[PDB]
C-alpha cells in the first residue's frame, strides 16, 4: 500500500518548450521573456504497467533551475485526469523539495492497458535561474525518466535605470502580486529621494509586516530575475517611515531617511492583495522623485478574461 | 422604468489596443497577428450622472470591423462590477446587432459619484475584416460616446499552400473548435486527392451534419480571415463520401470524387468537440495526398491551465 511505482510509470517524447517564446533581433535564437508572458511548457507522454494498483505513487522531481507554475507560483494540488475528465492521479507538490508526488485512484485497477499524456505550464527557478541572457539547464525526471534541456532566460533588468520593478511572484492562494523593485542599480547619490508607490486594483495591508527595504552592500544582490535571496541581505525596514494613504493604495517613503544626501543602493519588496475575487487585474506604479526629476516604472496585469471596476459613495 | 441613459453614462479615456501585438519586419507597424494569440483590449473609464437609476439602460454599440470576444465567441451575459465584486449592470450581447445593452442594479439609486472603469476582450469581426496587411477602423459607442481606431489585421493566410487551416471561431457555449480549410487556393491539378483530419483531444459528430464542403467559383470568396460568407459559396457537401474512423476523430474524404483528375478549389467547415470539461487543449491535424505528395496544416490549442489525458480498457 502506497508502493512507489516509479519504475512501472514509463513516460516518452517529453519535451520542455517556450510559449511562446521571443526571437532574439541579434542572436537570433528563442528565448524565454519571462517578464513579457512567455511561460515553459513540459510534455510527454506515459503508459501505466497493468501491476500499478490503487494507492501506488509515483514522482515528477524538478532540478534547480526548473520548477511548475507561471509567474503564479504553482499549486500545491497537481492532478492528472482521463479523456473522461475524471481524476486518476492526486498529486502533492512541495516546493521545498520542488517534487510533486502522485497518488493512483482506482482507475488503475479497474482499467488495462492505460496510456496518456500531459502538458504543464512550467517556469524557471527564478531565485537561481538569476542572471539575463544566460542558458539554465531545465529538468525534471518523471518517473525514473529524465529530460533536460538548455533554455536562455531574459527577465529584462536594466542595470542603468535608477528605478525598475518587476512581480517576484503571484500568490496562487490569494492572488497578491508579490514585488520586487531596485532602486539605484547604478549608484548615484541624491538629495531628495521620495519613493511612491500607487495601487490601481490592489491594497496593502500594513499589519501584515511585508512591506521589507534591504540596503544593498554587494552589486550581486541584485539579481536580475527580480528574486533576490533575502537571507544574505541587510534588512533596513525598521529604520525607515513608511507612510499609506488614499485607502492603502498609496506608500511614501523617504529615502534619504533623515541624511543631507545618499548613494545607498536598495531592494524593496511588497505584497499587494486585489480588491476583490471577481478579477486579479490592476496596475501599479512606482515613483521616484530626485532632485534631478522623477522616474517611474508600472507594472500591468491584464489577464484574457476582461474585468471591471467601480466607486461610489453610499448615501 | 427601463429609461435609456446613454446620456448619463460619460465615457472618457477610450482606447484599443493590441495585446501584445507583433511588428511587422518590414512596415514598422504593430499589427494584430489574430492567428498568433493577439487579442484586443477595449478599455474606458466611466461616470454614472447621479440622476440614473435602478433599471435604466445605456449599450455598447459595436462597429463593422470590431466585437466583444476573443478567437472564442462573446458571451450574450456581459456584466459591469463594483470595486466590492458585485454586479452593478447586467448585460445582453446580442450578435445580430452587434450591441450590447445593460440594465442598471439598484447600486444607482445606493449611491452617488459613481465613477468606474472596464477593460474587454475583444476581436475582429472576421467576416468583414477579411484581408490580411489591411488596416480596419475598430469603432464603438459607448452610450453616446464614440471612439475608433485602425488596426492591421494579419492571419497568415498563405495562398501559395495547397492546404491551410484555421480556427474560424470557438463557440462560447460548448468549446466546439469550428474550423475553415482551404483546398488548392493556387489552383493546381490533382489526380489523387485524399484529405484527411485527425482530432486529438476531440471528436466529431457525424450526426450533426456539421462538415460542410464548398466549391469555390470566386478567387475573392477565400478570405484571409477564413470566415468566408457560406451565403455567397456553392455548398456541394451532399456529393462527397466523408467517412469517419478512429472514435470519430478521423474523417477521411476522396476530394476527386469519382473522377480521373481535379482542378476545383474548396472550402471546408467543420465542427470539433472537446473530449471532456476539464480542458479544451488539444489539435487538429490536416492532410491531403496527391499525385505529388502529402502536405500537411495543424492547428493547436494550449492554454494557460496545463491540461492532462488518459485512456484505457475498461476490465
Ligand atoms: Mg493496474
Ligand atoms: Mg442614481
Amino acid at each position: 500500500q502506497g508502493t512507489n511505482v516509479n519504475d512501472k510509470v514509463h513516460f516518452t517524447n517529453i519535451d520542455i518548450a517556450i510559449d511562446k517564446g521571443h526571437v532574439n533581433k541579434t542572436t537570433g535564437n528563442t528565448e524565454f521573456w519571462a517578464t513579457s508572458s512567455d511561460v515553459l511548457k513540459l510534455k510527454a507522454n506515459y503508459t501505466i504497467d497493468d501491476s500499478v494498483k490503487e494507492g501506488d505513487t509515483f514522482t515528477f522531481k524538478y532540478g534547480q533551475y526548473f520548477r511548475p507554475g507561471s509567474v503564479r507560483l504553482p499549486s500545491q494540488t497537481q492532478n492528472l485526469y482521463n479523456a473522461q475528465g475524471n481524476i486518476i492521479a492526486k498529486g502533492i507538490y512541495d516546493s521545498k523539495t520542488n517534487t510533486t508526488t502522485y497518488t493512483f485512484t482506482n482507475y488503475v485497477d479497474q482499467y488495462t492497458n492505460v496510456s496518456g499524456s500531459f502538458e504543464q505550464v512550467a517556469f524557471a527557478k527564478r531565485e537561481n535561474a538569476t542572471t539575463d541572457k544566460t542558458a539554465y539547464k531545465m529538468e525534471v525526471t518523471l518517473g525514473n525518466d529524465t529530460y533536460s534541456k538548455d533554455v536562455i532566460v531574459d527577465y529584462g533588468n536594466q542595470k542603468g535605470q535608477q528605478l525598475i520593478s518587476s512581480t517576484n511572484y503571484i500568490n496562487n492562494e490569494d492572488l497578491s502580486r508579490n514585488m520586487t523593485v531596485y532602486v539605484n542599480q547604478h549608484k548615484k547619490t541624491y538629495t531628495k529621494e521620495t519613493f511612491v508607490t500607487n495601487l490601481t486594483g490592489y491594497k496593502f495591508n500594513p499589519d501584515a509586516k511585508n512591506f521589507k527595504i534591504y540596503e544593498v552592500t554587494d552589486q550581486n544582490q541584485f539579481v536580475d530575475s527580480f528574486t533576490p535571496d533575502t537571507s544574505k541581505l541587510k534588512d533596513v525596514t525598521g529604520q525607515f517611515d513608511v507612510i499609506y494613504s488614499n485607502d492603502n493604495k498609496t506608500a511614501t517613503v523617504d529615502l534619504l531617511n533623515g541624511q543631507s544626501s545618499s548613494d545607498k543602493q536598495y531592494i524593496i519588496q511588497q505584497v499587494a492583495y486585489p480588491d476583490n475575487s471577481s478579477t486579479d487585474n490592476g496596475k501599479i506604479d512606482y515613483t521616484l522623485e530626485t532632485q534631478n526629476g522623477k522616474s517611474s516604472w508600472s507594472n500591468s496585469y491584464s489577464n484574457v478574461n476582461g474585468s471591471s471596476t467601480a466607486n461610489g459613495d453610499q448615501k
